[PDB]
């Protein structure tokens, strides 16, 4: 992705709290295919640290259960771009947010071949307005998504 | 679906031959989730019978293999609507086709609760034009699809 597609002026402390994953899409079918795909994860809460890093509480399906995992995405020199500094590196990119209703972000796999990207549309509450979904749709018009999922 | 969303004047004998499944979508995530979902099937060939019924050659993933299955969709009193008269009933609905490039169709599960529908965009050859994909997109604007997949 380029620096111009990510968020300008993000204040990471205002995204703190609970979120729900409303929709997802990925550049490759295999990124989100079955319940066990590594990027099929549901965000539960974002917890910025006082140092500016981002702790991510996620739910993933593992063995017929709903497991919880905590990952830390560290700030980088690029605002809105966070790095999960694991054995397999991943970047978290914040595309846009209004802090009080929706947050759009993508997880990128650089270690992989071309551009394995999976993006999500997060909402603060399960309210019935589709502003978040329209913005997600519009933010993904520039990317090659081959699988798109929407939750109920 | 209603009688007005299906094809008028279909000549089933002109759809005979090989096709490739280019894209799929379904009203429920679970209809197409993993490789083993019952409606995640890839069309290989359509073979109309002299009596006006439609034999469908499909490929499905079963146990780490690519299995072939043959199902017969029988004509009904409604043109473009075929019934798979199995223990679990399914209807096949032809939405549109130009016979020489693309064919759009949906498989419906009436026995299920609300409206479990899965639709596909078929093409004659893997050529690089997106007319079929635009028509599929446009035909699905009226339905509530929660999962959409596109093949490479």
């Amino acid at each position: 992705l380029i620096v111009t597609q990510t968020m300008k002026g993000l204040d990471i402390q205002k995204v703190a709290g609970t979120w729900y994953s409303l929709a997802m899409a990925a550049s490759d079918i295999s990124l989100l295919d079955a319940q066990s795909a590594p990027l099929r994860v549901y965000v539960e809460e974002l917890k910025p640290t006082p140092e500016g890093d981002l702790e991510i509480l996620l739910q993933k399906w593992e063995n017929g259960e709903c497991a919880q995992k905590k990952i830390i995405a560290e700030k980088t020199k690029i605002p809105a771009v966070f790095k999960i500094d694991a054995l397999n590196e991943n970047k978290v990119l914040v595309l846009d947010t209004d802090y009080k209703k929706y947050l759009l972000f993508c997880m990128e796999n650089s270690a992989e071949p071309e551009q394995s990207l999976a993006c999500q549309c997060l909402v603060r509450t399960p309210e019935v307005d589709d502003e978040a979904l329209e913005k997600f749709d519009k933010a993904l018009k520039a990317l090659p998504m081959h699988i798109r999922l929407s939750f109920n």
